[PDB]
């Protein structure tokens, strides 16, 4: 049924692919442009509120309320619950990810109160903190071996190691005693404009993220600057690489409705839509 989904046969995908860009991606256009209405009609009391205003990098970039994440509240504090971030479905369950904004400094206490309450133990960053010297998102992480301590999360990192397109980090998350281990998955290489080029060195990451962290079965922590875009550009990758193990289909179209439905602009730019298809069809072709 075609008004929220449109599946396509994995044996079909290169001809779908020719037509879809053909004359200047004129199909590809048409079909990214119906979901711009998709979720937009839902409220965003909360992140409206006087009090949660200096929470958001973004005016126009709010969580929806039906599907925001919330922190416990703090004891008379007007919005101690507030954070920008959105519960997100992937390939294994409705609330697989939590998609959110690059914290400010003012937010990553925040931040890293919702990675723990959250229980989450992997963090997926798509953007550098400063890109053609504008600040994307505060270093929220120690640069080096020195625990550090945010709200009353201490943080340190256990080792870490450099890619050509990311950089992983392990992380001992300590909160009163309990100890928790964290891994966060940089990818440092996105361009400072357009799209990945060539898109393989998007599929490298997802590839390498997911072969690292398996079936997880706690909320994955996901974000770009605005946290809609890139984040957005990066779960389709990786629902549909798993898809294409179990199923002779293929839904991106699907999948972004589906996540419009739960944080505004997904994936924000058709280019990143087209990107998602390039990238899948890179894998279908063998690269």
């Amino acid at each position: 049924s075609h008004m929220a989904s449109r599946p396509i046969l994995i044996k079909n995908f290169a001809e779908h692919y020719r037509l879809m860009s053909a004359d200047s991606d004129f199909r590809f256009s048409e079909e990214f442009e119906e979901l711009k209405h998709v979720g937009r009609d839902q409220p965003c009391t909360f992140a409206d509120l006087p009090c949660n205003r200096p929470k958001n990098r973004f005016t126009n970039i709010l969580p929806y309320d039906h599907s925001r994440f919330k922190l416990q509240p703090v004891d008379d504090d007007e919005g101690s619950d507030y954070i920008n971030a959105n519960y997100v479905p992937g390939h294994n369950s409705p609330r697989e990810f939590i998609v959110t904004q690059g914290p400010l400094h003012s937010t990553r206490d925040d931040f890293w109160r919702m990675c723990w309450e959250s229980n989450s133990r992997a963090i997926v960053m798509l953007t550098r903190c400063f890109e053609k010297g504008r600040e994307k998102c505060d270093q929220y992480w120690p640069n080096d071996t020195v625990p550090v301590f945010y709200g009353d999360i201490k943080v340190q990192i256990l080792n870490d190691s450099h890619y050509a397109d990311w950089v992983m980090t392990e992380f001992m998350l300590c909160r009163g005693s309990e100890q928790r281990i964290l891994r966060h998955f940089h990818f440092t290489t996105w361009p400072d404009f357009g799209v990945p080029n060539p898109p393989q060195t998007l599929v490298r990451f997802v590839r390498a993220f997911r072969d690292r962290i398996g079936a997880e079965q706690r909320p994955i922590v996901v974000h770009c600057s605005a946290g809609v875009g890139r984040s957005g550009t990066f779960i389709t990758l990786d629902r549909i690489l798993q898809q294409i193990n179990t199923s002779d289909y293929v839904d991106i179209f699907g999948i972004v409705y589906a996540m419009r439905k739960e944080r505004v602009w997904m994936v924000q730019t058709e280019q990143q839509y087209i990107c998602i298809h390039q990238c899948l069809l890179a894998v279908l072709e063998g690269k």
